[PDB]
């Protein structure tokens, strides 16, 4: 996260850190708890991942330094990548992880609702992107979970910023005209969470953009509302 601030314990309890364990253990991507055995994340995170055997999902983490050899985690039983996915920038950047066991919900780990049926035209004004990603192009994964409030940009405006790409209704964009706050490498797969009527909804999945926090280059997110039927079919 560029231009963010440190989160506190229990602030984003649906946020998880997805680690790989090979050839070293490191944070790969963010994700969001959406059910008792389900993480919603980005398909592009699984580049070069041979099978679910090397993954670990950690919930209830504030600081990456908290993760030691005795820290509890969930194994990943299955990786479900959207059948149309090929690359983040070409869309369908969505995946589900089915966990090996159920998440017991507490103040530090609980699900986030999907955008609700009937809310297709809601105007979200309180949206936040979170993660342990880079704060600049040549950085590293950050210790403390960062947050930044980012305004949504219309698809028509987003397309004008990305004339070389197809910005579709299956994408949603968020950024400041003058940049300064954005998601970046390692935030991918995590949530764009919007609070409406005092309830958080998972509106986007961090996916891609041109650089990080550049002026007139908003972040591009998977538009979760356009995949609710796909998610429900996979998690039913
Ligand atoms: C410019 C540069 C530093 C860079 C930037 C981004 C990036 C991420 C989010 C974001 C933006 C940019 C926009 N500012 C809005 O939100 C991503 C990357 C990643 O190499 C991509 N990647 C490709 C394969 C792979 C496998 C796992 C995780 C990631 C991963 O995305 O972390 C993988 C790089």
């Amino acid at each position: 996260i560029v231009g963010g601030t440190a989160s506190v314990r229990g602030e984003w309890p649906w946020q998880v850190t997805l680690h790989t364990t090979s050839p070293t253990q490191r944070h790969l991507c963010g994700g969001s708890i959406i059910g008792n055995q389900w993480i919603l994340t980005a398909a592009h995170c699984f580049y070069g991942v041979e099978s679910p055997k090397i993954l670990r999902v950690y919930s209830g983490i504030l600081n990456q330094s908290e993760i030691k050899e005795d820290t509890s985690f969930f194994g990943v039983q299955e990786i479900i990548i959207h059948d149309q996915y090929k690359m983040a920038e070409s869309g369908y950047d969505i995946a589900l992880l089915k966990l090996e066991t159920t998440v017991n919900y507490t103040d530090s780990q609980r699900p986030i609702s999907l955008p609700s049926k009937g809310d297709r035209n809601v105007i979200y004004t309180d949206c936040w992107v979170t993660g342990w990603g880079y704060r600049k192009l040549r950085d590293k994964i950050q210790n403390t979970l960062q947050k930044a409030k980012i305004p949504l940009v219309t698809n028509e405006e987003c397309q004008k910023r990305y004339r070389g790409h197809k910005i579709t209704h299956k994408m949603i964009c968020a950024g400041y005209r003058e940049g300064g706050k954005d998601a970046c490498k390692g935030d991918s797969g995590g949530p764009l969470s919007c609070k409406h009527n005092e309830v958080w909804h998972l509106v986007g999945i961090t996916s891609w953009g041109e650089g990080c926090a550049q002026r007139e280059r908003p972040g591009v997110y998977t538009n979760v509302v356009e995949y609710v039927d796909w998610i429900l079919e996979k998690t039913q």
